[PDB]
């Protein structure tokens, strides 16, 4: 059982490189739009308080170089939506996929494809954290990266990347340029909130866990949601809500464990830790598996 | 930091269906050849112990059901090379990208594209272990899947999945069809041996913590190489040899740490365990990171 990315294909061919003065980061090419982050037109004189607005009138099509591979595509028009620049290209993509752009809820999971240079570098899973961060691996040149699902054949972009919080967690937008969380575009003090742990999300991977034949952890216990949410609150997780004990409900019908009888379970490897055992070959309670996430890996959806 | 697999759009475009009487698994579409696990001309009644020879000799191009999404390609002719089949056909893939077959070395790591029916599913990081297998992640329908690494834009292709052994473990071969380790392709009793952690790799881990601010397990002992070993091997770790500590010369370099020194602090996290603390996010010592894994996600 692992950390399973999407396969990247289809968004490999739309990733492009975008340079606006000494910056360059990586932009989104589908139809005739090349979507990046705002602050690429940011000098390091104007990163500490940019006036966007102010800042796009002093530019112009020709202050924006994008290129796809080899080719340059000639910018023919510019706009920004919320933080997100919108680079009007004379060329549709001819690779565009299906798409839409979503807005993602924290505890969902989505695939990284990381970007430099405009050439994609590598591709991981991640979650977007209830602090609204993400825990990614980016480096310099990085910006402009996306995250996405797949869906049969339509792309879903539901993040776009911008910055790195001094913790090392990671912080950006929707494709709508709306941040995820407390942030703001400008180089300022910021951190994130105290991080919680995805309960459910830890309860899926065990029942993944009990699909793939470590069961050491059940017992003959269950428990109420009200007594379980005083435990969850002490231990610095997420609620547990109805909602999610009905999202669990294939897998409690598949393994015969309730999600009260699985909240025991996770109970007492809250209250008494993991007595020097592993689950699914991991000493930490993994949180960033999805119920979905775990159908799918132990149902081979392409 | 995390495991990082390389984007797998060139090996998507190589992926195809294969179908030979009532079984069905995946093939690699490069050039005119399709190529695939041979033991997909296996029946039932022969799994314990085929006659590959006299299987295929009895098989006509028309057998074998090839098919690219919804397009079927025509088989002009086959042949096996060891435990592969080469499926010639009258199409060479247009999307094939620069690629290479290289046959990889217990330690390494590698991107899989796990796939069913000819469709990608998803892509993770592996490793080959010590004992020539691979922990991956497969279902019923994955032989054919392939594991690769990609450098500038050329696809090594390294692994090709055939099997699952009892203990849920992986066995496959390079796109030779030459097996990793002493498998074979019958469903006989076969057994792993004993698996070892990779220390090379665990050291290259090391580096990567301190290039990323974490000293919290230094110490200030030196070892050994042969006193490093003995302990290590305790533990079940595979014995660091003198290419090991060459490999990690680079690192060493760029954070300071000679490499016995690093070696040093391993034996103390596994006489001491972490105590609650976690490096790089894990609470266990990461073996499937290379030296060259490393760099590469650190710079
Ligand atoms: C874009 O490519 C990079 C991606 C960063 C770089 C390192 N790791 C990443 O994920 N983005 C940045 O460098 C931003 C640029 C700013 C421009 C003005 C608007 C805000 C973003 N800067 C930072 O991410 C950043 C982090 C940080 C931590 C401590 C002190 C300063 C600091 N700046
Ligand atoms: C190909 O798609 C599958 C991949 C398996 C299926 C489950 N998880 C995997 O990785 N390959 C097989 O099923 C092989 C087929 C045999 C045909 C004859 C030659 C040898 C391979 N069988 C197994 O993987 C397998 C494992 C196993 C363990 C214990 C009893 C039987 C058994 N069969």
């Amino acid at each position: 059982f692992r950390k399973m990315a999407f396969p990247s294909g289809k968004v490999e061919g739309c990733m492009v490189q975008v340079t606006c003065g000494t910056t360059t980061l990586n932009g989104l090419w589908l139809d005739d739009v090349v979507y990046c982050p705002r602050h690429v037109i940011c000098t390091s004189e104007d990163m500490l308080n940019p006036n966007y607005e102010d800042l796009l009138i002093r530019k112009s099509n020709h202050n924006f170089l994008v290129q796809a591979g080899n080719v340059q595509l000639r910018v023919i028009g510019h706009s920004m939506q919320n933080c997100v620049l919108k680079l009007r290209v004379d060329t549709a993509n001819p690779k565009t996929p299906k798409y839409k752009f979503v807005r993602i809820q924290p505890g969902q999971t989505f695939s990284v494809l990381a970007c430099y240079n405009g050439s994609p570098s590598g591709v991981y899973q991640c979650a977007m954290r209830p602090n609204f961060t993400i825990k990614g691996s980016f480096l310099n040149g990085a910006c402009g990266s996306v995250g996405f699902n797949i869906d049969y054949d339509c792309v879903s972009f539901c993040y776009m990347h911008h910055m790195e919080l001094p913790t090392g967690v990671h912080a950006g937008t929707d494709l709508e340029g709306n941040f995820y969380g407390p942030f703001v575009d400008r180089q300022t003090a910021q951190a994130a909130g105290t991080d919680t742990t995805i309960t459910v999300n830890v309860l899926a991977w065990l029942y993944a866990a009990v699909i793939n034949g470590d069961r050491w952890f059940l017992n003959r216990f269950t428990t109420t949601l009200n007594d379980f949410n005083l435990v969850a609150m002490k231990y610095n997780y997420e609620p547990l809500t109805q909602d999610h004990v009905d999202i669990l409900g294939p897998l409690s019908a598949q393994t015969g464990i309730a999600v009260l009888d699985m909240c025991a379970s996770l109970k007492e490897l809250l209250q008494n830790g993991m007595n020097g055992r592993t689950i699914l070959g991991s000493a930490l309670l993994e949180d960033e598996f999805t119920p979905f996430d775990v159908v799918r890996q132990c149902s081979g959806v392409t």
